[PDB]
């Protein structure tokens, strides 16, 4: 019976195209490989913020009175080929992987 | 600005165990030696510093109306396996951010 503070949503993403790196370069990612008739899919599980608010003081079971929040996206890395143009390579790409409560006082 | 929950972030090169997206539990080959080639599968994970940031549970929480605490949730990351039977890559799960759950006191 429980309530997340933050409202999310997640999903499978099989044609990502463009990426950001670790290094923060943009890249591309090759989201199938064909061998010899035989094609390996890149899929990533993906989860986003449905709402920054959704309750209207912010995040969700706040005490509002002290605090001011918001639900917002975070990122962590995940492997992929990829391209930047110059090499085709495994990159660690940053993927959208939670939606998170952030606090002002 | 500030989070309800408190983030730790890893780099771990050496897993073993593991727990793929059908449940199963499998065996994470952490190291593969060809010719004199080795291959080290690297992920990047994010776990909770801690389950109760203050005494409360999250930080920053309505305590009257509110229980919480803080846990972590995942993504899933394609890794080469093994179970009883087959090595393979499977989709595992791995520990991308610390969030904080509510429940109605
Ligand atoms: C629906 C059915 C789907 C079936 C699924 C089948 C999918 C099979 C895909 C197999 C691809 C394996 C591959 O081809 O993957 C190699 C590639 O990932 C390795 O490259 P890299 O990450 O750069 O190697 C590290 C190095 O291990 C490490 O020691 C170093 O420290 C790092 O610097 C770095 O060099």
């Amino acid at each position: 019976g429980e309530f997340s503070v933050c409202d999310s949503v997640s999903v499978w993403v099989g044609d990502k195209t463009t990426a950001t790196d670790i290094k923060g370069k943009e890249v591309t990612v090759l989201a199938e490989v064909n061998i010899n008739n035989s094609v390996f899919r890149q899929y990533f599980f993906e989860t986003k913020c449905r709402a920054s608010n959704p309750v209207e003081s912010g995040c969700r079971g706040i005490d509002s009175k002290h605090w001011n929040s918001y639900c917002t996206t975070t990122h962590t890395f995940v492997k992929a080929l990829t391209t930047d143009e110059k090499q085709a390579a495994w990159r660690f790409i940053r993927i959208d992987t939670a939606c998170v409560c952030v606090l002002s006082r």
